[PDB]
């Protein structure tokens, strides 16, 4: 089982001079396996744990050129050859403050495979995939968590389970726009229940030619939430009590 060794900024520097001062402190030889740049930093992998543990006394040891230390950061890993990179986040992160709205606390995603600026350089950004989605919503708690209003139509959305961590998230979301998907069922919904919604959109999801009554659709989303108070566009008919 493999490590992966991380030298921030390690593209600052010459490859032989770095990997040569490091071995010069290294107490045993060792070999970089798969030595790759990620943005500025370095990144190698190491196939056993005696080694990494070496390589991690480096740490703070070298002193560059310009009197700054050279930080070692050790991981466990999956083989070499094997989601999402941080300067991709970042511009994920990027953009988001871009369709940000303060004024209202509302963030928009809509449509957002088909982003230029994300598209413009080569970033897929997919928020069926579970890890995309996650990214998304760790973005929202560290940066807005005080976020009211979220749309996130269009975006071929299919198991709802991606977004389950969003009731910790996201505390005071009260307006959800989810239409223009491919959710397939209503049991989507119980994944997400514990958002005190008064606002919410479904339509052009396959789960809305599930009901032939509009007065059922009503009282299977009211099911899961009661202060619910739009939906679709439109004005509710107040809750009965009992």
């Amino acid at each position: 089982n493999w490590f992966k060794i991380t030298i921030p900024y390690g593209r600052k520097y010459d490859k032989a001079w770095l990997l040569s001062m490091i071995q010069s402190k290294c107490s045993v030889p060792f070999t970089p396996i798969e030595f790759h740049y990620e943005n500025t930093r370095a990144q190698f992998f190491v196939e056993d744990a005696s080694t990494a543990s070496a390589l991690k006394a480096v740490n703070y040891k070298i002193l560059d050129r310009e009197n700054r230390r050279i930080s070692i950061i050790i991981n466990s890993s999956a083989p070499p050859h094997t989601e999402l990179k941080p300067e991709q986040v970042e511009q994920l992160k990027l953009i988001m403050s871009k369709r940000y709205d303060g004024s209202q606390q509302a963030l928009d995603l809509k449509g957002l495979r088909s982003d230029p600026d994300l598209v413009a350089q080569n970033i897929d950004v997919v928020l069926n995939r579970r890890s995309c989605m996650a990214a998304t919503l760790r973005i929202i708690e560290e940066n807005i968590p005080e976020l009211l209003s979220l749309n996130l139509s269009n975006n071929r959305l299919y198991r709802l389970d991606d977004m389950s961590s969003i009731v910790q998230k996201a505390p005071n979301l009260k307006i959800l726009n989810l239409s223009g998907n491919e959710l397939k069922s209503e049991r989507e919904l119980d994944k997400i229940k514990g958002l005190k919604l008064e606002e919410l959109w479904l339509d052009g999801n396959s789960l809305c030619d599930t009901f032939r009554d509009q007065s059922t659709y009503i009282s299977a989303i009211r099911e899961r939430f009661p202060k619910l108070l739009r939906l679709d566009g439109h004005e509710l008919p107040p809750p009965i009590a009992f």
